[PDB]
């Protein structure tokens, strides 16, 4: 059982569960990272990747995560990682906040169960984004686009363009044996609309496989850039894919695209070439 | 909760718990899937990496785990994934078993809280390694070593040199950014004693009373890809990496195939580099 932590600390006691984490100061890896408790991520997609990347967050004692997914837990998603059997039926959001603040009680959290496609809730959607931040009114420091379509994709593309927020998409592969994540800072790297996908394997009634294993990896590359991005330390990925069956893990950056249909995209592009000759 | 399921289906249905990874055959990723349930596998050390490994394994539908390991959850163990706080004090393998059998009622589990390295120990943990398969008398289809340090690392070694046992050794390093797998078959690849380390490591180990750092992020792609390569070799897909490392400071993940050393400390795996050539030379 964990009481709440009001600062953290270095000791190194069974009972610090932080001690392994603060230990990366000491080591001179990531020498401020307290830090972490100062910032706020949003995840869409509480699934396969949306979940493992919050729990992954909550672990590392974020200050506070908004999670955004329509969907309930099902026994068909029981081949991926974070949801057991008992949680079925209830909403992934609320699974997972149930679970996360048992987890780590020094995490804030904010749910929403909801598509964010629809028109209404897209206006709340931004909002939350620009406002729920960890100081309510300040925006969120980062955006986890960790949903399975086009459609929803593109929404947190709109959204992030019309904001300037940074984000962070992820996709696995419909065949299980690939996925990427992708550093989108709109106007001085390329937005979700600027170009097709970049993808790292070729090629109705039915589902997408999914694995356990590609998942994980997927979740841990994402955060780990979540984290070197945040807290200064290593070097960020703009693009890393994985490749399963070769044991593959491409890098690249992705360059904004002038006519990117978005005009908002556009703007920014505009407004980073600006600031660039000071 | 999730009812046992006697024979894996294909229906592409909400209540069926395999319905996704069964996906994998209608789209000619994988052939068999069901031949994962055939199988038994044995991981020693259930932390940070071990514990997602089973994990990863249970959700997949394998036949048999075998969890080895001496502790107790901390809750300095919480900054790693699987275990949660209410389950400090319990023996790992008796957490990660209850959890783990909760997850999926369809696995078998054979729980150890003992240290390898005893010689007692030792004999017991042998006579599960080529007993303890899915039928009683016949050998794991593959060892995991999740440990965390040498002395643990060089048992397991010893021991499958001498059985002729296939297994994979995973690590992290004490600075929490870099990791690899590697794969072992006793005389075809390279045993644990064949190369230093230090050496091996030299690509990817960023070098620095402190206790070692340890992030979630890292023992999940660690894990990861620890899994997706016994998936791999098991069931016959994709291509088998004999070894993976990871540099979490600049995203490096090196792959190398690495030979027997024939002048290798382990007497055995010189033994077993012989029984390998003369197999190849009537083949
Ligand atoms: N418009 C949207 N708003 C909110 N969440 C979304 C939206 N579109 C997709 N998601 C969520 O992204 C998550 C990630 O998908 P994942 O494929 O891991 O789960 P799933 O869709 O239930 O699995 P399967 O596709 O096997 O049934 C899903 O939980 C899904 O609900
Ligand atoms: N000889 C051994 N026999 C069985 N299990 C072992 C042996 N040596 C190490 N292990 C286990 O391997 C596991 C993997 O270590 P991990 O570092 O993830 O956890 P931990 O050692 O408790 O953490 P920390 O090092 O942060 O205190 C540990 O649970 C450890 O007990
Ligand atoms: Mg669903
Ligand atoms: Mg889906
Ligand atoms: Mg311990
Ligand atoms: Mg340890
Ligand atoms: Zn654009
Ligand atoms: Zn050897």
């Amino acid at each position: 059982g964990r009481v709440r932590i009001e600062k953290m600390s270095s000791e190194v006691v069974d009972s610090n569960p932080y001690s392994r984490l603060m230990a990366l100061k000491r080591m001179g890896i990531v020498s401020d990272y307290e830090k972490i408790r100062t910032f706020a991520v949003a995840i869409v997609g509480v699934g396969g990747v949306g979940s493992v990347t919050a729990e992954m967050l909550t672990r590392c004692g974020i200050g506070k995560l908004l999670l955004f997914d329509y969907d309930k837990v099902e026994l068909a998603n029981m081949n991926r990682l974070f949801f057991q059997p008992h949680q079925a039926g209830l909403s992934k959001v609320q699974a997972a906040e149930h679970t996360l603040r048992n987890i780590n009680p020094d995490v804030l959290f904010e749910v929403h169960n909801y598509n964010i496609t629809t028109v209404e809730n897209f206006q709340h959607f931004m909002d939350r984004i620009s406002n729920g931040g960890l100081e309510e009114g300040k925006p969120v420091d980062l955006v986890l686009s960790c949903v399975d379509n086009f459609e929803a994709r593109m929404t947190i593309n709109t959204a992030c363009n019309e904001l300037g927020q940074t984000w962070m998409e992820s996709g696995v592969s419909e065949n299980a044996v690939s996925g990427h994540i992708q550093l989108i800072i709109p106007g001085e790297s390329a937005c979700f609309a600027c170009a097709p996908p970049l993808v790292v394997a070729a090629n109705e009634g039915v589902c997408a496989a999914s694995l356990p294993t590609t998942m994980g990896v997927v979740a841990g590359i994402l955060v780990q850039n979540v984290l070197k991005f945040l807290l200064n330390f290593g070097t960020v990925s703009f693009y890393l894919g994985y490749n399963a069956m070769q044991d593959f893990f491409p890098t690249m950056s992705m360059k904004p695209n002038p006519q990117c249909d978005d005009r908002n995209c556009r703007k920014q592009q505009e407004e980073y070439k600006k600031k660039v000759a000071a």
